């Protein structure tokens, strides 16, 4: 009955090909010098809260790796630190539709992480992709569209890695919701389950939707990939040989390392052989002093179960990432502590051991990164509706600012751990995807400053119970700006019954009544929404007193200043929604899985919609959104003309051949080489690589130690002989003939209005055939045009852009169905269209 | 037995002498043309909420007074309006010790009032003077010191009147507290009394303390005086022949008009003959449709009781004020409504009658008045303590801003009627002494802006219950700034049991615990107090972690900007405390009278301390204040040297002679002249001058109509013959030989530190003799000095400055006790001293 994940073995070994040759060579050179305990140190974290960073490996001080590799959250700024910046969330980056802004944000973040002593940034994210509009972590990623996500994910990775820090593509893969993601956490919420949720997805959907942005990340040169907490067809993400060995390593050709999510590692031998490379934070569960790896990995290799080539490959993949971004020349010891903001603390925080020492140096790493934050906030402010309220001119006599979302968090910008509250303006959602603010500029502050400077009077009512006081201010104002929000986050935090995932898609903090009060008293009401994702606005959006509506996402520390830049027209808004605004929750497709449906076994989440999420689903059901994917307004207008299409073919080459045999590097030795050194003071619960004695069974102490391999290990898992190459593989990101250009497309874009600004033209294709979506996004850019100016936008469609995943062939194939190309300003406003020429 | 107020009659008639000659002449010219109903219209308001302004008289359209004279609150900005400024409170002005700033604030206010169409500003105030540190309205005035108060009151009056608006010196006199000020209000608070509080004071104390600033106001040319709600020796303020006829009109030579406080008028004939000139808002009680004057005043003159010379004198005094400031050329109709902010409303708001019409024209009158407000706020920020925390340099790495008093009122700046709350930053206290803000710059906003511009990180915790959150921010900060407050107001509003008057002298909104939390976690804590008056700080002020303490008063709309100007040293603080900071409540003298002590008659408030209030009391009891009257710190130091004293080459001439007989102007006519015009639609409850019929008794309808004069009118009250001149009278402000200069005094002031700034030198005298305070303030200035610079400060002491009120002689006499002069930086730091030469 249950979804099954078939075996793919062995775990592919790194090949040092292409742009990875130099870093792999330097990795082989150092790993060839390492003993087994040194290798194991790289693969295994030293335990929860045992060092400075949220994750930290063992060290190799004999060879100059003098402190462990340090991994730190988050995808929008350094977590658990100080004197750092708080960037706009991923969903805002997607709303900019701007490759360059995604790159620069990545670079700015990389600089901060580097300057704090961090080796590995735990991000950015393209999983969750965005199947569920109420999924708790959708905002951390980019968009439910895989092409928008993959492009901006890849640019963000390149910025981070150009700054000298290893990026970690996460969460791989199908962790679309928070409910049932972890057994202990589910049990704490009162649910009786004994395994995590299983995401069950067909092979075509996997390739065409969820995997696609990870292909982009690999091709962009991402150093690490983080495996997820959920299962995929009932095999855990950190030991799923299909996703890790076959799709990521054999097909996408990934040459870096796979790192577990925190306590997502569920077996020693099983995970190592199924493609895991690094166990974080290193213990079985936080501070239990046990490890699936560490000592157990040393023993698994000494007893012959995990071949030497596999542990050698782990250490090579890790060191390859290290050398690829230059950690050997850039790394400095972490100069802050995740676990306290005090100057002094215990060296090993979890157990109060080691030296009482200076754990925070107070190093300011902000530089002028406030400028890119302000910029991105303004370029991610989506103007959804504008019947002439905007821009503001500075001649407004009285301005009202209404709603708690305009005001300060009265507990301070950092006053709730992991931002686990919805107090004041919503500039950052909750969980591990967070950073501490250096400050937070509110809409109230920025609007008040600006109104005053223009001679206006201005009043801010920020108590969402004070409805009569709001009504009076609204009645007296020339324009009323009303602020509302909706929040969500990671599932280890629940705010008002939202257990990560949101329990509805409507407004928080009495926002529905706030809107009603203001709109019924002011015929020039502008609604500004800060939110993690879509909100159901059908009830009020079309009221004629609502003269403009803005979605500004989660803008980070410069929130108010970004917003006023757009309100007053210093920046002409250009952002487009990176998701659909539907009429009802049901319009989006299936609800979250929030009740166990497989007894007390793993809840089963069948991805029955296949590729049809967000706009694809609305298009297939012929549903009319309130605001479609790709919609946003400008203070000017843009016209589209002169579509031209030209074939370039001049062929796909399915990859054929064999790998090398699995190499080994560095002598393994025997148990007598790997005892705990005499005179080493063992730190309580710290995870080490060493053995209590030369008796391997006693040093491991596994209760099932020593079975025949075939009782618990799949066939081929230990086979280091040459393996066949997969047809759809061949280079990082897949077969390189996928990236050959087949068609060139041009369209002329004209600023047909009176104000300079950026437009986001979009190019969609129809691949044809029964059950293909009517249109799917393939190209976009953000282009600046003065009034009356024209530019010719030219792009190319490659083989992969026009292909479908053919499950019978196990390859990408351009089908025989007739295709079309469409260019315009959104997924529904597509005035240019033409047939594509036949290419294969 | 009970305090008694002896008769002084007749009510002195205006004489047109000196600077008043031109305006009195025009008043006579116009009043000589008026009929009796026209005269009565000037004297009598038209009823509560019957027109645009808080008070409005009848009109005289036949002679070009085409709408009634408009009186509007408040002493710190226009009340019940829009598009106006909100100025620092009177207590802030006193803290500046700066004559020019006081003048400029009055001028800025006058400009706003004039441009809204208002004739008469209901302010400024010198009553309450400040006998009670917990008195509810002490912040509206200046200082408990009569000289600091009189000088700044006079400069405020001059500014207002130089802008073309009549100033109203209030409240005259001895309304030192709010408890029992009004019968109906006291009964609403559960007290059983049938008359208002009687303030009972000896003659010398009256002259040397409470009356002294009113002398200053009269000499400065104030057009109106407002009489008080309380009794003086058991005769109501608005019919007290001693205070109105004798002290104000006969002795101080006042040539303007006396106006009642609102519903403070308590009889027709009695009050007219005792010296009242204008009844506001014109009804007996609000909207009862009855008047002690109006119809009743017409009848009182027609029946022979109130002589024609008295009603003629009322009209002449009112018109003298109107001409003195130029209302004939400057007046425009009021262009706002006090009773609604909507554009449209009923012409007569109280009864919804007259036309439905445009009552608000939305005229902006702010100009650049924000500049003088910011300036006065900075110049009123008293630096009480500084052990090196200030000024801030911009190098602070992390800045904490703690306390609700830093943050916004979440109901909006104008979210509580008459500011009757203590939400967010305290920039204005409550009651009639208020204005609506155009905006309000909080300390949070301004500090955050400034820190961010310097590269600091900044966090604001504004929930006074969030103590652990404040502790964590305080622990992490380089400097913590903690904001606390204490509020009070007029007695028609009670907040948390403070029935106008404050129920204690300690902090509001959990401030004592906020200070404890911050100071116990940060060794560089700056405390900023916003308050109506003194707060008891003995418990925490001397904690060595409190590195500075500021009292910033009630700074109006620019609060946060005024403050950051001083914090960062753009302004070098120069303010001095205008009251004493004592150790205990008892240190100040007698408690408020808060329980009835005379059965259910008038509570009796005996002013037994005489001239010994505030610093005079501390000095007489040899108590050590925490911070003495006149204390404030600078970022530099000032030295005092080279005292020189010289008797002037240059006697007092007691006034002797007689007045003119009382004049009459305009023919009175008879009852048939003063019927309601045929076809005039009478507005419900509006107050008119006219008679229902020629039967005077029926038109009046007084239940005790028609007694013989001697049964209810004191002897002399109807005597229009020539009267003796009082010895201590002779010109506005009293005998002009009081103001002859007798001694010149010089002292050299040096800036002995390294920062430019203003110093406030102070000159005190000891008048000598057993009954006399050790020192009393006589002269002060604010003088700017560059580092190392010296200036010679020269001033003159006049006859009044060295005199005592001699009760036997009923005159000012320089006594034969030896006197001394003292110069220095506070009432206690007086390094220069010398005997004064004998002068008389
Ligand atoms: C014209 O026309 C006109 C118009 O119309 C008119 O007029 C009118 O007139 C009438 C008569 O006729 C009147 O009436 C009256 O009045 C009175 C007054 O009153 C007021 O005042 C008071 C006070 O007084 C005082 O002061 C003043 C000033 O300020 C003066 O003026 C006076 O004279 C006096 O003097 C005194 O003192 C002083 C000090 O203080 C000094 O300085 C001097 O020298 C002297 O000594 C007051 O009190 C009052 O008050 C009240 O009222 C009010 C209002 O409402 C209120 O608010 C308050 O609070 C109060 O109240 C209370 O009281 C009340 C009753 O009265 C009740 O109801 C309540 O509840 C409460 O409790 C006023 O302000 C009067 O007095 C009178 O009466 C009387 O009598 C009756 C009857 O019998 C009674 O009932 C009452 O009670 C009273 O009694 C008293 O007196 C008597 C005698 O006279 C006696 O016997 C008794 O015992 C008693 O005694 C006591 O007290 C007193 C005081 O009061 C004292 O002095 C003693 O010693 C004791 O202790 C009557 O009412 C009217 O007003 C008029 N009106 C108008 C509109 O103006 C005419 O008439 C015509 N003519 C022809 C020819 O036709
Ligand atoms: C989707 O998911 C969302 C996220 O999980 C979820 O969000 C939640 O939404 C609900 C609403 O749907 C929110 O709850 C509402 O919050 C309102 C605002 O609460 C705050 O303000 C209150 C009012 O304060 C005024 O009144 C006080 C009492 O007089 C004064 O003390 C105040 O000074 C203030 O004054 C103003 O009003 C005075 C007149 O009352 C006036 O004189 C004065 O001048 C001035 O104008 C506070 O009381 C409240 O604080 C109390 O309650 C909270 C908990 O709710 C405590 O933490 C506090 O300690 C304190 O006890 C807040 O500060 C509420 O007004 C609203 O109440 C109404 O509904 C509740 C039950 O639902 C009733 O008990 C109550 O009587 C109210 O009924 C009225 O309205 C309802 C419509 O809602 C109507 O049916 C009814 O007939 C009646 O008219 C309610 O609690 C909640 O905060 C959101 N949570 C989060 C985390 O965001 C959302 O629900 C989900 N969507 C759906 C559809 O499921
Ligand atoms: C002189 O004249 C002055 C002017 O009139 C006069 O002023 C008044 O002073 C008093 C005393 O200082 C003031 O009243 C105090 O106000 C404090 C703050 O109130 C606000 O915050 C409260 C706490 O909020 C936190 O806790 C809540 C409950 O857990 C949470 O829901 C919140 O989210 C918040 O969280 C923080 O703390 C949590 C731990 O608790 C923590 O988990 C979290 O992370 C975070 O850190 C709120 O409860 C309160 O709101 C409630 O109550 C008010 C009424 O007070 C209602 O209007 C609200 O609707 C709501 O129901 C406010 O928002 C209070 O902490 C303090 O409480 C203490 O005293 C009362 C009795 O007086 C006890 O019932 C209470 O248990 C507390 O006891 C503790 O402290 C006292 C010390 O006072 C101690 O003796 C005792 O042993 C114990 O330790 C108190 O109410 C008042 O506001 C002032 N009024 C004005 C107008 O300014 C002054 O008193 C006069 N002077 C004298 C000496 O007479
Ligand atoms: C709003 O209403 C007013 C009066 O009802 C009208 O004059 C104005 O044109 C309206 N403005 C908008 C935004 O339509
Ligand atoms: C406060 O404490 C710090 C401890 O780091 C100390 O270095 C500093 O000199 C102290 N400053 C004051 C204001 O005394």
């Amino acid at each position: 009955e249950l979804a099954f994940s078939p075996p793919f073995y062995p775990s592919p070994w790194a090949d040092g090909q292409g742009e990875w040759a130099d870093a792999h060579r330097r990795a082989v050179e150092i790993v060839s010098q390492m003993t087994l305990a040194e290798k194991v140190n790289l693969t295994t974290g030293t335990g929860w809260e045992m060092d400075r960073c949220v994750g930290q490996t063992g060290s190799v001080p004999r060879l100059g790796i003098n402190w462990g590799l340090c991994g730190q959250d988050s995808p929008l700024g350094i977590r658990f630190s100080d004197l750092n910046s708080a960037f706009p969330a991923g969903t805002n980056v997607a709303a900019t539709w701007d490759k360059t802004l995604a790159y620069l944000r990545g670079k700015a973040m990389g600089e901060e992480f580097n300057d704090k002593g961090v080796d590995i940034l735990l991000g950015p994210a393209a999983g969750p992709l965005g199947k569920y509009p109420d999924g708790g972590r959708i905002w951390e990623g980019f968009s439910p569209d895989p092409v928008l996500t993959g492009v901006l994910f890849a640019e963000t990775i390149k910025g981070i890695q150009d700054a000298g820090v290893i990026a970690t593509a996460k969460h791989y893969i199908l962790n679309e919701q928070e409910h049932f993601r972890q057994v202990g956490e589910a049990q704490g919420y009162g649910y009786n389950i004994t395994e995590t949720i299983s995401s069950n997805v067909d092979d075509k959907t996997m390739h065409e939707l969820y995997l696609w942005p990870f292909a982009d990340a690999v091709r962009a040169g991402v150093g690490a990939v983080m495996c997820s907490y959920n299962q995929i067809n009932n095999s855990y993400g950190c030991q799923n040989s299909q996703t890790l060995n076959k799709l990521l390593k054999a097909e996408l050709g990934f040459q870096g390392f796979v790192m577990s999510d925190w306590s997502a590692h569920h077996s020693g031998v099983g995970a190592a052989l199924a493609g895991l490379d690094m166990s974080m934070p290193g213990d079985i569960s936080f501070d239990d002093g046990l490890s699936f790896w560490g000592t157990n990995l040393t023993v698994s290799v000494l007893n012959g179960t995990v071949p030497a080539w596999r542990v050698d490959d782990m250490a090579v993949r890790i060191m390859t990432a290290y050398y690829k971004v230059g950690r050997d020349r850039l790394r400095i010891p972490p100069n802050f502590s995740s676990w306290t903001r005090d100057e002094y603390g215990w060296e090993h925080s979890a157990v109060s051991e080691g030296a009482w020492t200076k754990v925070n140096d107070f190093v300011n790493v902000q530089r002028s990164h406030s400028q890119i934050i302000r910029e991105i906030g303004a370029a991610s402010t989506v103007l959804l509706k504008n019947t002439g309220a905007l821009p503001l001119t500075g001649k407004e006599v009285k301005v009202g600012v209404l709603g708690e979302d305009a005001g300060s968090n009265p507990w301070g910008a950092n006053g709730c751990p992991d931002r686990g509250c919805d107090n004041g303006t919503l500039a950052m959602a909750w969980g591990s995807g967070t950073a501490n603010f250096p400050y937070l500029v509110t809409p109230e502050q920025a609007i008040q400053r600006e109104v005053i400077s223009n001679g206006g009077n201005v009043f801010a009512v920020t108590d969402n119970g004070a409805l009569s006081q709001m009504a009076d201010v609204a009645s007296q104002s020339s324009v009323s700006l009303v602020f509302v929000n909706a929040d969500s986050g990671e599932g280890f935090i629940s705010v008002d019954g939202n257990e990560g995932d949101r329990k509805n898609l409507t407004l928080w903090k009495n926002g529905e009544a706030v809107i009603d009060t203001v709109v019924s008293h002011c015929n020039n009401t502008i609604v500004v929404i800060h939110s993690v994702g879509p909100v159901l606005i059908d009830r009020w959006y079309d009221n004629p007193n609502v003269t403009a509506i803005i979605w500004a996402g989660l803008p980070g520390q410069e929130s108010g200043n970004s917003l006023v830049d757009v309100l007053y027209g210093r920046v002409n808004p250009s952002a487009k929604t990176p998701f659909t605004w539907g009429k009802t929750r049901e319009s989006y497709g299936a609800p979250l899985l929030t009740e166990p449906n497989n007894g007390n076994g793993a809840p089963q989440d069948d991805f029955n919609e296949g590729v049809f999420i967000d706009y694809r689903h609305f298009d297939k059901r012929n549903e009319t959104p309130i605001y479609e994917f790709g919609h946003g307004l400008s203070y000017t207008t843009f016209g589209y003309s002169h579509l031209r299409v030209q074939a370039l073919n001049s062929a796909y080459v399915p990859t054929s051949g064999e790998t090398k045999p699995a190499p080994t590097y560095g002598e393994i030795g025997s148990a007598a080489d790997y005892l705990y050194p005499e005179g080493l003071k063992r730190i309580t619960k710290f995870i080490y690589p060493w053995l209590n004695s030369t008796d391997l069974e006693d040093s491991s102490d596994d209760p099932n130690y020593g079975w025949e391999d075939s009782e618990y290990i799949p066939e081929g898992a230990r086979d280091g002989s040459p393996q066949p190459l997969l047809k759809a593989g061949g280079a990082p990101g897949g077969n390189p003939t996928l990236y050959q250009d087949l068609v060139r497309v041009s369209a002329t874009i004209t600023n047909t209005g009176n104000v300079a600004g950026y437009e986001v033209p979009q190019l969609y294709v129809s691949l044809g055939g029964p059950n293909e979506p009517r249109v799917v996004l393939r190209k976009f850019d953000r282009i600046f045009l003065a009034p009356g100016e024209q530019k010719v936008w030219t792009t190319t469609l490659n083989r992969r852009d026009l292909a479908n995943w053919d499950v019978e062939a196990q390859d990408w194939v351009i089908t025989k169905y007739p295709k079309k190309v469409h260019v315009g300003s959104s997924s529904r406003k597509l005035p240019l269209r033409a047939p594509l020429p036949r290419v294969y």
